[PDB]
């Protein structure tokens, strides 16, 4: 699925990300429009080896299990291919995990370079909210 930018920030919400470990919903917005273009079906090899999956680009090398990423661990206990759904929960409940585990947002590089410290708020911006 292609979330459109309100959608999203409506399913964010409703998953309890707006304000989660102090990022407001703009942050999570931006990071997914910047991340996946806001498509959950999103998957991008890494040259270690890894994969980014779906609308947040969750990395097998910590985060999920796809049996291809040697070494790595399934912390969020979830088959990456969950984070492919058009239904965000698993993305959403993953994600938690990540940004409470120390460097906050900063683990999504794509946040770090294009979306911190800029006016997120803007991708809220008109949304039924
Ligand atoms: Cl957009
Ligand atoms: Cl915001
Ligand atoms: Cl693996
Ligand atoms: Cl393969
Ligand atoms: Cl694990
Ligand atoms: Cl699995
Ligand atoms: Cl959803
Ligand atoms: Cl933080
Ligand atoms: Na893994």
């Amino acid at each position: 699925k292609v979330f459109g930018r309100c959608e999203l920030a409506a399913a964010m919400k409703r998953h309890g990300l707006d304000n989660y470990r102090g990022y407001s919903l703009g942050n999570w917005v931006c990071a997914a429009k910047f991340e996946s273009n806001f498509n959950t079906q999103a998957t991008n090899r890494n040259t270690d080896g890894s994969t980014d999956y779906g609308i947040l680009q969750i990395n097998s090398r910590w985060w999920c299990n796809d049996g291809r990423t040697p070494g790595s661990r399934n912390l969020c206990n979830i088959p990456c291919s969950a984070l492919l759904s058009s239904d965000i929960t698993a993305s959403v409940n993953c994600a938690k995990k990540i940004v409470s585990d120390g460097n906050g947002m900063n683990a999504w590089v794509a946040w770090r370079n294009r979306c911190k410290g800029t006016d997120v708020q803007a991708w809220i911006r008109g949304c039924r909210l």
